[PDB]
C-alpha cells in the first residue's frame, strides 16, 4: 500500500494507554532536533494539517547532555507552565548548539530573562511543585515508549514516525510527507 507499517511509521508492540494524541520528543542538544525546529518547522507543519480536536504535545528528554540535559527538561517544564515555549525555543536551541553560550542553569535562566520573563517569575516556577510534576510527566511519557532517540513523534501511543523511510533531497517535500503521515496515523 501507500502507507505501510515499517516504512513511514512503526507500530508499538507495547501500546501506551492514555497517551497524548500527538506526542513529540526532542532535546536542545539534539542536532536533528535543531533542524526540525529552525529549518524544517516540523511541529508547525504537522499542526496545520491535523484534524479538528487533536492536541499536540512536546516534551524534552534527559538522556542527552548529562547534567545540563536535566536542567533543560526542568526549564522546558518552566516554559510549559508559563506558556512561553514560542519565546524560548529558538534562543535555547541557538544557545546550546549555535553560539554555545548555554553551559549552566544560570545561562538557561538568562535566555528566559532576555525573553522577558521576570526573574522572580522564572525562579518561582523553577522551584514549584507544578514544575516538578511537569518534569515527572515528561519523564514518564518518554519511559513509557522506551525512548532511545530523538527527534521522535508518537501518535495515540501506538505509532512512531519513521523519517528514515522518507525522501530528503528536497526539504519541503520531506516535511509534508512527515505531516501527511501524521494526519494518516491520526485518522487511523
Amino acid at each position: 500500500a501507500q502507507y505501510e507499517d515499517g516504512k513511514q511509521y512503526t507500530t508499538l508492540e507495547k501500546p501506551v494507554a492514555g497517551a497524548p494524541q500527538v506526542l513529540e520528543f526532542f532535546s536542545f542538544f539534539c542536532p536533528h532536533c535543531y533542524q526540525f525546529e529552525e529549518v524544517l518547522h516540523i511541529s508547525d507543519n504537522v499542526k496545520k494539517k491535523l484534524p479538528e480536536g487533536v492536541k499536540m504535545t512536546k516534551y524534552h528528554v534527559n538522556f542527552m547532555g548529562g547534567d545540563l540535559g536535566k536542567d533543560l527538561t526542568q526549564a522546558w517544564a518552566v516554559a510549559m507552565a508559563l506558556g512561553v515555549e514560542d519565546k524560548v525555543t529558538v534562543p535555547l536551541f541557538e544557545g546550546v548548539q549555535k553560539t554555545q553560550t548555554i553551559r549552566s542553569a544560570s545561562d538557561i535562566r538568562d535566555v528566559f530573562i532576555n525573553a522577558g520573563i521576570k526573574g522572580e517569575e522564572y525562579d518561582a516556577a523553577w522551584n514549584s511543585f507544578v514544575v516538578k510534576s511537569l518534569v515527572a510527566q515528561q519523564e514518564k511519557a518518554a519511559a513509557d515508549v522506551q525512548l532511545r532517540g530523538v527527534p521522535a513523534m508518537f501518535v495515540n501511543g501506538k505509532y512512531q514516525l519513521n523519517p528514515q523511510g522518507m525522501d530528503t533531497s528536497n526539504m519541503d517535500v520531506f516535511v509534508q510527507q512527515y505531516a501527511d503521515t501524521v494526519k494518516y496515523l491520526s485518522e487511523k
